[PDB]
């Protein structure tokens, strides 16, 4: 469910998804970071917003597949959450779903842009953890 905030842990490099105050999105290995606590909320069934509890910014994906933090919950902020094996989830941009653009992190912690993601990568698998 979606009551409590979560960390989204990425198996690829072992990073928690992070939305920085300047709107940059990346990953960090630092479990104590203030900007990795995310409040997921559901829209329609299987659609979620992913919001920084610290800054209130929403996870968003731009027209080049780059993740960024959005002040407002625009249509670029809706993601399709799908449960995969081992309780890992994927998050697909709803706006770009027909191209299968996933939320993803590289092994160095940088965003893996939507067009470079693909089913099967560790980059796109996120395990929700309690804060
Ligand atoms: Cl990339």
């Amino acid at each position: 469910n979606y009551k409590l905030p979560k960390l989204l842990y990425c198996s690829n490099g072992g990073h928690f998804l992070r939305i920085l105050p300047d709107g940059t999105v990346d990953g960090t290995r630092d479990r104590s970071d203030q900007h990795i606590q995310l409040q997921l909320s559901a829209e329609s069934v299987g659609e979620v917003y992913i919001k920084s509890t610290e800054t209130g910014q929403y996870l968003a994906m731009d027209t080049d597949g780059l993740l960024y933090g959005s002040q407002t919950p625009s249509e670029e902020c809706l993601f399709l959450e799908r449960l995969e094996e081992n309780h890992y989830n994927t998050y697909t941009s709803k706006k770009h779903a027909e191209k299968n653009w996933f939320v993803g992190l590289k092994k160095n912690g940088s965003c893996k842009r939507g067009p470079r993601t693909h089913y099967g990568q560790k980059a796109i698998l996120f395990l929700p953890l309690p804060v």
